[PDB]
């Protein structure tokens, strides 16, 4: 029968052997790198599995990310590589694994969690719901070329510039109160900057990173504070583009390029969705940034069989960009939500769509205006996939 | 030797000839129809053109629209079918025509205007800027069928049900303080439901209209106030034997929280532009974020429409806004027509600054402006 | 059993019947149009068919064209709509038909003939060989929109401007010593010009005609002497180009648009070939323009079973831009060639290619060069399909 | 601030670093091959660069080619691998580089230069203009298989046959009076025949080389004197094609295969263009072969600020297949050209097109006709890309 | 001069070079597996070739399969890897090789031969004809998942199970009187399951093997005796199908999935054909199973210049599932067959089709009912391609 387990650096082959049944083998190249990058998860309590008898039959790992929510950085458990063997169909193997993944994360002090679901039913059942997007837009390289900004000094960047990149990014997001985006460890970011096939460029108030990994020029991140720098960095890109007509870029759907280029992005675009769950509701609220003008005094009834600790009646108290979540004895027409409703609300989804989706019931409409302006802001997005 | 003009009914054939230079001829069917509603624009003085001597060399028409903004209805000139004859390249014809269009829209009391731009340059120079999106998502019909809802009563609907649809929509959008959506004249909703190519269904608290498209199904509009009704109408669209269902909707629509399979990663994302014609009127009509408050000065520089140029005070409180003349002095937010239209449409000041659409002013009070103008990103359902 | 016949008015529904079995039925207005055109061919002895008993079983028509050679207009028979009932496969109907066609063409005085072959085998046996090209190139609409020539007066053209179109092009081709191009009757030009699907524009020293029939913008023809008019006419096309990235165009590869435009035409091009036959070789030599400065006195041995009238040893005298092909009494080594080699040579194919292809034998290789320069010049092409 | 430099053996990794940022990383196999082929350029003063401090920021190499023009071999400088670091956009680095390359090419006594232009604008400013084409045609494999010549002997060929290939080609191009085709050093030819993935076959009066490197069969070059040998070599290719419908082929636009094959080549073809420049016009003229029978005596006013040594008024004297350009003290109206006009004229672009595209002005039109005669012949082409 | 040989191990590199001219180079990883698998063919005398003096010029190899016909196993020579150098075109090297192949097969005790034909012409001339099919059908992954049978025990399988797989399939095919299917040797089957790229599962009365080698999920073989097992196995396929919408399967058109699954297979399916040849008619007949309760006594006249040994009049006797072919000296109108007709009949093609195709002629059309019934049953098919 079924046993939760900590994957050893040994049994990585077993994990790959399971994974293969659903995805086929890796190239011997991509395989050597998969294994090299797994060891860190293994020796930091961040690679879990399910064993049946003496046989690894399921596995999942946990990134220790941080994530911007309203301009603050909240520790989050990014779940990836969930695999279950096909001959263990419908024996609730995935649920045991995921129940272990969840408490491992709660134990390590991650008040929230996120993933890209391969299917949605299994994750909705454990209390996840959609929280944001990843957008990919396509541009014409010639357009990026004629943006100008030739006076701006742009140089090539390497791993010695990681401190500088974090600084620029953390300044930008804190200003705009961004939500959804990943914070990568300064360590992990230097590696990215050392990658022979990663091209990174630094101006005084911005940077750009792009790659050629698929026959196509792709921009992974652009950050720029002034118009000048923005035009220089995009022109550096359009200039690296050789003769290719088009260039892809991961960016917010509010990004200033759209306001700068002469041809609109191509109508064909990529829209992905990622999911969110709260693991420690008070803590998540504590770390969150709230819209600076927000007053809100609201009670809410929480039903979370999966994390009973945060189940019950609570009062939300927010003002001055900060929030607190505390138990409550009150007795009124309160708001009722489950883990999904609770995660979706944290993610700034409008209460109208949540009532229509049945993810929340009850309470007065006065409260709906409040939480909409409190949890409101720019729509959550990220640039990464995992 | 060029002059702005009101298109008459007999000049329509000439407009179609100009149109053919850029688009090719209309099929016999689609021509007959084009002329049908062209007549209406002519009659309501919403069909402008440019003549050189005694022959048409450009035209454009003005939809008598209304557009949602913060859960309130605002009169807006939707500009469509802009065409210029090719031999008049480089003589500024398009620009002369559009200034004709701005003035007529202004004179008919529409404080804002919107359009889908074929090219960005001419329209940005007339003061328009991107203001929202139209999104198309693609679902598998099987996934909508699984939604269920079959316990909810749903009957076939038609033209006679137009009034009731309008109640249902208005309730939905007021409740969600929606932004960006068209309100069409009830004659066009009339001919919409009348069309046998369109399939309408109605429940106690929702409706849906859809049709065939290249062998797939397309949802024009779905409104549902409750979960069971949404399940019921999506599952209706998805009933059958038609694998793919396309839908026009916001990225925050509740479908995405119900359907067990995510919409296709490949999506269509188009943009439409906006311009203010009478800023104070536009402000007065707009709905503002509940519990938002702002009291700041603005410097508007708009050579295209000088009446809204100069310094203004903006007052927002209790969901209502007001724009009044200011003679004060000192550092302030400066906006051209483009920055102003994008701000009205909820675009965050950071972007406007990085794009050079806005400069100056204490960057700390950007916060109050973002908040007052914020809310659900503006989108719409239709193309025009 | 089968016999050659002149197609009559009341036999046109039958031709259409045969047509539909190979190509499918026409639309209903296409028929009304197809019929009206045909009637002209019937009343001028230019629509031949083959009947079996009382049934029409094949048919073909003869355009009364002219074609440019070395800057001169040469009368020519353009063969169109060769159609055969599928039931009458392998019975020689095609050959019988074509020989009738060839005969009707000499009888009407056309020294040369041309067509677009659906298959090559039958035509090669009857004496046609490839003689020229039709090129379609693809440009960016944006490149055209910015060529300039802003002051050049350019107006809508229509059926009244037909003679002026033929006038501009006449001086253009006489100048360049052009070869290959079609000379349509003024009547046909006028119809082309007045067609509401076609969009013509006129200036003091040029014109352009284009259309949107594909769904793509297609340039049928552009002519312009001076630089400014060339830039202006292309700029007109660029403005009719809507949001279409791409515009196609039928033109020479010597066309100056390649030297004017900023981005090279697309690599993906359309190259079609048309075939040629001499029917009265002394007459075709007399009518041809010959390269300026070019001179040669050589003998030729022609073997043409298909048209015995032009078999035998001739002598061609060439100087001052004219030629003449007289019966020759000489004897010795002499370049011999058949109908195919005779036509390709007239078309200015290199003798080296003709020898290797085996369409020419014997003769001193010394006087090969003499022939090359006589028939040399800009390579033959046309803009039309038929 | 930047400096023109000769790339040294130590700087070769630097060059690949620049190359990577606009073509993508080189796979370990291809990189060693890049290095082996780069040392020759380095140690013969044919690898230029631009340096900023001690960073390489741009590079280009010069092939020691000869190019056919009118039957004779003219030494030429082929420019390849032009690369400029993305951050150095809008700073004239490309021009700093190319001027060095032009200067170096002139010192080494190559009177002409050619390249394939990624973009037209910068090279046109440096005085290059389109001179010829590369064509690729598509054929049905079955049509080739049956061309015959069953008795012709054909064997595998290899490096040791290099000299024999060069002999056979040289014979052909001399008789045909060819223009545009490359002459490779025998070393490079032997390297080409040596490659295990190029398939080469030798006959008594011809050869063919083809390959499978793209999922399609592609003919690089086929040379054949007689009809039987042309048929044999094409049928050899046809047996190579296996079950594939189509075979692609780089050929002259006048290649005999079009007269031989049963189904016409596909309509869809590839048409690319290369550019040319004169570096030393009197030498370039003296090396050129000229049209047989052609005579000309005509003055010529050249304006080339980019190479002042060839500016001023010259006399073109053309007779007996030989030309000479001498300084002329005459006065009066005369054809004027800058570098682009001069190169395109030398390539035999018709005067008409030159005038319409504004590259040539002035002059009696008497000059035009004799000049079109003087530079005419088969249209310039080549089989190779570089 | 052309000579047939047995390929030795030291000639395998020469074989690959011949293969290369027709299929392009083998990826270095694919090349070593090829040489690996080639040696077993060499050491068992089942790799033939043709040499020209010293050089290898063509090759082919022979699988020692068995093939089901009417529920009995018949030894059969499966031909694969036919290659001829492209320069030896038109010299009949293919025929000389194949005649070699046939003779070796006949020597090794194999009464029949099968192959997938690249072209039909050469194999028909040698006596082969289409005898069966291989079908691929496409199903919704979700429909496979919801088939149920989760109570049924299903484990992962390895080479250990090889004996058992042969056992399960053996009894299934004897039951159904199967024709067309392959019998791999047990060793080839253990190596099959050992392959880390194949995923195999085993139940008490059935198994399934699938893989991901093309980017898609593909079922190589499924077998299942009970309904619950058929259900569980398809469910295992469904589970391992990841997020992929559709799965492909190789099976009979009469397979039981079509009766179980709720959405019909896609209209779009793959249908390949394989050919058959009799090498020794009395042996092949004696090994074949015949239809239950069919009887026949009838004379046949075989005309096989390829294999003279089997020409002449024969008597066919069929009773109680067994048939025997004896020589006859009777006279009188009888059914006449060449090698192709003889194969098609054996394969179960109906006599009416053989008559319209002209593969068969003569004889009382009445007795055709006997023959059709005797050779009849479920249509021959195969899961494997070789
Ligand atoms: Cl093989």
């Amino acid at each position: 029968d079924l046993r939760l387990v900590d994957i050893t650096e040994t049994q990585l082959d077993d994990v790959l052997r399971v994974r293969a049944r659903s995805f086929g083998l890796l190239a011997a190249g991509a395989r050597e790198d998969w294994v090299r990058d797994a060891v860190e998860f293994v020796h930091d309590g961040r690679f879990l599995g399910v064993v049946s008898g003496d046989e690894v039959v399921a596995a999942a790992r946990i990134w220790d990310f941080q994530q911007w929510w309203g301009g603050r950085r909240v520790p989050m458990a990014g779940i990836a590589g969930v695999v279950v063997a096909p001959e263990y169909r419908g024996r609730g193997v995935g649920s045991l694994l995921m129940r272990g993944v969840l408490e491992r994360s709660r134990d390590k002090g991650m008040p929230i969690s996120a993933l890209y679901p391969a299917t949605t039913v299994i994750y909705r059942h454990l209390g996840y719901e959609f929280g944001g997007h990843r957008y990919r837009f396509s541009f014409q390289a010639a357009d990026l070329r004629s943006l100008g900004g030739r006076e701006v000094a742009v140089r090539r960047a390497g791993a010695k510039d990681a401190a500088r990149f974090l600084e620029l990014v953390g300044t930008a997001h804190e200003a705009s109160r961004a939500s959804g985006l990943l914070v990568w460890p300064e360590s992990k970011i230097a590696e990215w900057l050392e990658d022979e096939e990663n091209f990174a460029y630094l101006a005084e108030d911005g940077f750009v990173v792009y790659n050629w990994s698929d026959g196509d020029l792709q921009v992974d991140e652009l950050v720029a504070h002034s118009e000048a720098t923005a035009r220089a960095l995009w022109a550096t890109v359009g200039s690296g583009a050789s003769i290719a007509r088009t260039v892809h870029a991961y960016l917010s759907p509010n990004d200033p390029v759209h306001l700068l280029v002469e041809h609109e992005a191509d109508k064909q675009a990529h829209v992905q969705r990622w999911m969110l769950r709260l693991l420690d509701a008070p803590a998540a609220i504590a770390a969150r940034g709230f819209a600076p003008g927000a007053a809100a005094e609201v009670d809410l009834l929480i039903d979370d069989p999966g994390v009973p600790a945060q189940s019950g009646r609570w009062h939300l108290s927010v003002a001055d960009g900060t929030g607190e979540l505390t138990p409550s004895d009150r007795s009124g027409d309160v708001l009722q939500l489950g883990s999904r409703g609770l995660a979706a609300l944290y993610a700034g989804t409008p209460l109208a769509a949540l009532r229509t989706a049945g993810l929340v019931t009850g309470g007065p409409v006065a409260s709906d205006r409040l939480l909409d302006t409190a949890f409101g802001g720019a729509a959550p997005y990220m640039l990464d996939y995992f």
